[PDB]
DNA sequence: CCCGGACCTGTGACAAATTGCCCTCAGACGG
DNA sequence: GCCGTCTGAGGGCAATTTGTCACAGGTCCGG
């Protein structure tokens, strides 16, 4: 009953910064590349708004901004480094937005990482769509799993904030909060448990179940 | 023994950013 | 051919959430 995002797992690991909003555009265009291809991408207000229930005035605000902050952003495989646009974006008509994915990212795009896109568009924090993205990765066909993420790699792939290297602070500001949106917004039930070397907490041990 | 120091934890404060809302007014269209 | 309505491109708001750091309070190490 929805579209479902599928997507390689060199892209549910890979290192890059974007916000909610351009987190949700970035669905719908791999979802277009996917359904063949040069790299255009087409988003229309209207059912942007419809499917993430967004007033339409509020829909254009998010596809402006989320737009115009894309340049500069960079995207990196574990490494080798890409520009998500090669071209600024541009609407033809009124309502329509026309953009210019690179296409040398196409193959990263499409060993698979798959969701419905009901599961993850009440998120609202966007470290805790990545956190449900890795997850996805691990989750058997009856819809649980397990895995272990070690504590420097969720920093360097998620790009979390530098204060976020004090433990204190990456529990309170990040670990607690992504683990909370995630059982209240989304179907999975999730619990995890700290790995400690000494003193120093090293790996996150995640596990999961579906209602 | 106890010190100062280097680690670790959690919490109170405040700053910066983001949330869903609200209001205006011109564009595109059809009857 | 004009206008009424449905859109969406602008401009804003206060309430919450997220990002930063000082300080309280624990351990062990080496002198
Ligand atoms: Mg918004
Ligand atoms: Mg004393
Ligand atoms: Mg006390
Ligand atoms: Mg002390």
């Amino acid at each position: 009953n929805s579209p479902r995002i599928v997507q390689s797992n060199d892209l549910t690991e890979a290192a890059y910064s974007l916000s909610r909003d351009q987190k949700r555009m970035l669905y719908l265009f791999v979802d277009q590349i996917r359904k063949s291809h040069d790299g255009i991408c087409e988003i229309h207000v209207a059912k942007y708004a419809e499917i993430f229930g967004l007033t339409s005035a509020e829909a254009s605000k998010d596809i402006r901004q989320a737009l115009k902050s894309f340049a500069g952003k960079e995207v990196v495989f574990y490494y080798e480094s890409f520009p998500w646009f090669i071209k600024p974006a541009h609407s033809p008509s009124r309502g329509l937005y026309s953009v210019h994915i690179n296409p040398y990212l196409i193959p990263f795009f499409i060993r698979f990482t798959q969701f419905r896109l009901s599961e993850t568009k009440e998120i609202t924090n966007p470290y805790a769509m990545r956190l449900y993205e890795s997850l996805c990765q691990y989750r058997k066909p009856d819809g649980s799993g397990i895995v272990s993420l070690k504590i420097d790699w969720i920093i360097e792939r998620y790009q979390l904030p530098q204060s976020y290297q004090r433990m204190p602070d990456f529990r309170r500001r990040f670990l607690q909060v992504c683990v909370n949106e995630i059982n209240s917004r989304t179907p999975m039930r999730l619990s995890y448990i700290e790995k400690k070397k000494g003193r120093q907490t090293t790996h996150i041990v995640f596990s999961f179940r579906d209602i």
